[PDB]
């Protein structure tokens, strides 16, 4: 899991009918992950957190005048990949 | 192997004695890696490249892994090694 934390929002609601006159909407549950913790009060804290902007390059203007280059745009997406060859060399074994 | 492509060093020279008065260095070997490619032609290209400088934010080792995003990069493809390991 990369990136920053989420927004947290696990609760679930439902059409609660008060007789004819009114109806009201409540939570009548709540979401539980695996790891038993829930997802309201803190949301998902990733393994990896990057924060978002353009990858660095030391000569990023002197160069100035499909997911190709874009990669360079987005830190946050380099980072995952970055994991993933990691990942495939674990993985020669 | 986290950074940048290297400088490629993969050359080894001898002295050859032309007698007492003389003596020339030239390569005499070459490096060769366990994949059989040479050294110096291409040196090494790293599998996760990174630039230095800082971590950018949003507002014994700490602190200075923000000082070295190439150190919080190697860090990070470690803590994935870990997560695969978990079987």
């Amino acid at each position: 899991i990369i990136g920053e934390k989420t927004f947290g929002k696990g609760s679930v609601q439902m059409l609660l009918p008060v007789n004819k006159d009114e109806a009201i909407k409540i939570t009548t549950a709540r979401y539980y992950l695996p790891s038993g913790r829930t997802i309201q009060a803190k949301g998902i804290t990733p393994d990896i957190v990057i924060y978002p902007g353009k990858v660095p390059e030391n000569e990023n203007k002197f160069s100035l005048k499909v997911t190709p280059k874009m990669i360079n745009d987005d830190i946050q997406l380099k980072t995952a990949i970055d994991s993933l060859k990691t990942w495939s060399i674990v993985d020669e074994k």
